[PDB]
């Protein structure tokens, strides 16, 4: 009996559960030893690691630091960017730097740094294979979370509630993928497998644009062929979907326009927009074709975002009890639960996917954790 | 009397606000034997930084990181973040991607945190003097003496004092009225950030006066520069703007250098706290003028004679910026002052 | 026999044709007293002016100076703006001050000095009556333009050419005008007209963007209710549609956010934004309703821009002579001819309206008018 | 020999090239009896800015409007935005919504310029001298002496004389090379827009050195300022990028101050003339320094033994900013210049 039933367990270990894992953390601290959660968390990863293929060493953040892990629930915590500075102390020059937006790697770190405190909460390299129910009088009290290790050991783990935040999936009618055509995500993992070129980036999106200019780089003297305030106010109000349930960088715009200008101007274009089928990819690149072109190059890189793992897999038996909508796409309740029934008794809780999809993702992980969280002992008592 | 206190402090404007929030997250941490027992008096009868209650709507050019509490602890209760958290304000503010929080929002913080920490403080009480408490020519703490607006007199033993009586109007010879707060056709004033003042004007006749990027905030609005040199260029055919915005002698005018056409303007300057030392004035290192010398904890340069400290955590230069006392150190010099008086309190002294 | 056949009459005299007058200029200066072109304007307005609706006083221009009424034909012109500022003193003041946005007044007193020193080009006061064929072997040789006073005699004006620059005309379902329903253009004759208010800002654009900063303004203590890059390298290449014939401002932006924003914060909205039928103006304003709010106030202006003048009645008989697309809107050559046959022996040519709309205009007035000037030279002789 | 030539004038660089446009200009409008004869003199065989004509595709700081030409006359044929129709690229930069064009643009300019007013100049020669043409002890005018890259002599009689010889690199005792334009573990320089250099040398370790606004540029670059700030800020951890960039004393290194770790750097001054003038440089009034005094029609100052005049046109101030020279007054000063060779000609002389 080595196995009694937790609270909550928690499926991947990305920033989106590690922000629920620390709200996990401080509920404990305020609450004594009768009502502490039990939180387990699972990564299939070996070890926490959020994109290794946007890593490009001097970008800045495209969103502000206050919108790190924790602050919109709780400004006062331990496990903010700035508490992270403080203790490498670089909490003074950096608010002496008078901006919002740090470097990418930055925040890689303090994820790190915030993942290495609640290590306790998570098993890596433990990859869920499915969320089996617990029936008693055909009410599912609680799940048998399965895990299978690296080695093929299989797991069980009780738990009253599973939340899901597996993270996300390339992608709408292209669904292949080669040694010559690539999604955004790899553009790293390949560039550095590679060694006059010719690339095409179809795309949109800051994704696409980002891989034009370091096709250029330092790097290519060969060609690539490419195919903020607006959400300030609109949030506008703390208010949000609660009346009615009831792509672009100013900074790249102009830098790669430069680019194709200046180029334009001195003859030397490494640069070639588009603006307007079947691939036929043989060993010499590619034969795609355009409404028509059939062009060719060596490569071919997207950019048509991310979506969120399908579930019913995991969902196993459970898949089929869940509300749909007119599509059968799942609903998901305000509390971000899944849509069950009183046939099932805990609940499936769910971080990333929910309702959007196309964006290499932070923007209310903080809150939305911390109102699982609430969700799940309110459930456990008055 | 009382027993003698770990600190008592005069005044209680922001930056000494800092430090009494600094001392209760000290107390809280700390066994009940290291708590710090800190008594601050405040003349006036309410807190407020500005006894005006009544300023502008325009943006702080200091990026909210500069309260009173957050480079010294990012995770306080205290900052402006809690602060907005606490009106639900939170949410909004991240989402408005400024650094910069209008100026009543700051002054509500200030108010807010006042509030909270109104226990370490007692206010309508006016310090008149610091007499050294001796014994063998040696001052083991302070009385510091206090009256109130009925002119009662009470005591307060302290083995460390703070001055934060906060600044002055710096003017030369010539001072009148009828500065650069007190906001016709001849006024007068002048200033280096007074051009701040001079933008707004604008919508009667008046009178007034790189290598800077390295490390950062280490050390004009570039802003209000530009609006500046927009209206003087759009201001082609047509002078100046509702007004004669203009930038030394004395139904009143003023002479000024050779050839040239009662509220004032400058900079400012902190309180000189020789009256409140009285017999210990003495005692205080000074520099080749006579200027009163702070050691690198903040502390008056006192003699051996004097064992406990007499800090300054009210800024002591001239800083020709208001609502910049922020910008300085307030959070973090108030920490150094705090842990200054712990450690004084354990040592078995070896000198 | 006081009206002999002139090479080109144009009706009106805003900028478009302006630029033409200038062209038509420069034209008789290079050539001899035998190739002269014949060119009349007559404008109905009694003296030159652009538009009175948007004179805010200290506005810049939206638009770079170098889109002058000529420098993108020839740079080296007596009539472009760096020419004005030379002959008022300020050429040297304007390089330095390092922009190139000028004050929206510096246009129009540029707008006036050019038209002054055109002024024996255009008759005002003369409205077009109509353009009717002058026939001989079923061919119209040339056309009479007619036109008539404010005093009411008629006039003719023979030509072989006629060239339409009437400018452009307020707007797609609303279709009235009170006095208390105004269009965009309207606001400041009506502003100064009205003396706590409401407004409401239908619109869209710029346009609609520069109302609900005005109400309020250094003006209202009342309510007020809303309901450059892109284009610099999508213009990309000097060849456009030649290849296959064969709205916003950050500054703006940001600003009304702010407004609302900072009006949140402190609680003292003077604004209202507003996210996505009948109308019945009684005297108490007007009760027009949204998918729903049968919204009332005192006033509510738009913004759907402008439309250019339909010519049909003008052109009388030729109008149905005149080549038609898929929906009886008219065709437009490449040399801005409307598309007659050769029954028709002179030309109609178009600048204003041609394909858009939407635009409170400049982006090419000085080419197209020598490109027709061009061609009217040519179809002349050899 | 000649005839005696309105001016002659002394090289043929970007200074010269807007007066001798200037000097057309004048003769179209003018009948033929106000024509002005002017011949210029040029050392190079072939017009080049930069003598090394392989330079950058940056943007140019300063804008296209401070052309040759266009500051005295926005309506000339050899604009900038003339040069671009001639190109067809003038639709493309108009859309292209910039005031500064790239680098090579404006060179490109230059020489499309150069060549347009090939006949105003002789390449190869190199002007030796100016002697003094007396009767009286009164100089008329003037013989400028040049010899070609074969020796022989020529002389060209000219009423006035324009030097526009360009400038020189500024160093202190120490002159080595093994300056800012020549681009290993030690090298040295110095200057105030060196900034501008340090900042591409990012992708070895070498060695280096408010009330702004009004009226605009009648008197750095932020974005390299910034860029700088920013490569060192965000270089926390890891020191300066692919080198060792720092910013006095002489397989060499050499020390700087107390304690310190062979091209140069630095900026620029114009030209000395005294060698040119042989003769007449002591007819020429200096300052308290013996330095040439120069009048606000840019003629040197010579006595009422010197009846025509000594122009300078190539900028005469130590300027410390490359391909600024324009940002100066080049088309205006030449006209001016040119003004004042008109004038001269027709007064029966009241003094
Ligand atoms: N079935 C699964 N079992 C365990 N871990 C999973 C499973 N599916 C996905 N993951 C992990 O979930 C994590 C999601 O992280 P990430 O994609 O960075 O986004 P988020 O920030 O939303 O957590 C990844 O580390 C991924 O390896
Ligand atoms: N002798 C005194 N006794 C008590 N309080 C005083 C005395 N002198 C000044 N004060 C008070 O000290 C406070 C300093 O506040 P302020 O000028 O805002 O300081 P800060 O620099 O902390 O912002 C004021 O509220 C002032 O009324
Ligand atoms: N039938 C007509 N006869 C004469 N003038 C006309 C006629 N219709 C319009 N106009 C005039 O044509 C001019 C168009 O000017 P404007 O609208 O400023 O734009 P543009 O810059 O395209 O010329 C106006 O002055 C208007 O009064
Ligand atoms: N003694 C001389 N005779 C003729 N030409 C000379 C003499 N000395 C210098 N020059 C030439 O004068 C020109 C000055 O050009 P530059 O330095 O570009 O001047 P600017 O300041 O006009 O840009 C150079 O081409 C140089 O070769």
């Amino acid at each position: 009996d080595s196995n009694p039933v937790r609270d909550l367990v928690g499926v991947g270990f990305g920033p989106s559960n590690l922000a629920l894992a620390i709200a996990v953390r401080e509920h404990n601290a305020q609450v004594g030893a009768g009502d502490q959660v039990d939180a387990r968390f699972l990564e299939s990863k070996p070890a926490f690691g959020w994109h290794r293929g946007m890593l490009i060493d001097d970008a800045t953040m495209q969103v502000s630091f206050l919108k790190d892990l924790v602050t919109q629930r709780n400004p006062a915590s331990e496990f903010s960017f700035l508490s992270y500075l403080h203790s490498k102390g670089r909490l003074v020059d950096f608010i002496n730097h008078k901006s919002l937006f740090p470097l990418r790697v930055e925040f890689h770190d303090y994820f790190e740094w915030a993942a290495s405190h609640l290590d306790d909460s998570v098993d890596y390299g433990v990859e869920v294979v499915g969320v089996e129910p617990v029936v008693r009088d055909g009410v599912v009290e609680h799940f048998d979370v399965v895990g299978r290790t690296a080695s093929g050991q299989e797991m069980t783990y009780p738990a009253r509630n599973v939340v899901l935040a597996t993270g996300l999936e390339p992608n709408p009618e292209g669904i292949t993928s080669g040694d010559r055509v690539w999604h955004n995500s790899e553009l790293l993992h390949r560039i550095e497998s590679l060694p006059d070129e010719r690339f095409v980036v179809v795309g949109a999106g800051q994704s696409a644009a980002e891989v034009v200019a370091h096709l250029h780089g330092r790097f290519q003297d060969a060609q690539v062929s490419a195919v903020d305030s607006p959400f300030a106010n609109r949030i506008f109000d703390p208010s949000a979907v609660d009346d009615f349930y009831t792509v672009v960088d100013l900074d790249l715009i102009n830098d790669l326009y430069r680019r194709v200008y200046q180029e334009k101007v001195l003859g030397r274009e490494r640069l070639r927009v588009l603006n307007t089928l079947e691939v036929v990819e043989t060993d010499t690149g590619v034969r795609v074709a355009v409404e028509k072109a059939l062009l060719e190059s060596d490569v071919v890189v997207y950019a048509t975002g991310y979506r969120p793992s399908d579930p019913t897999a995991l969902l196993g038996e459970l898949a089929e009890h869940c509300e749909r909508d007119d599509q059968g796409r799942y609903r998901v309740a305000r509390d971000y639960r899944l849509m069950t029934g009183s046939a099932v008794r805990g609940g499936i809780y769910l971080q990333g996917g929910t309702e959007h999809t196309h964006g290499i993702l932070l923007s209310n992980t903080a809150v939305r954790g911390g109102e699982i969280l609430r969700s799940i002992v309110d459930d456990r008592g008055t």
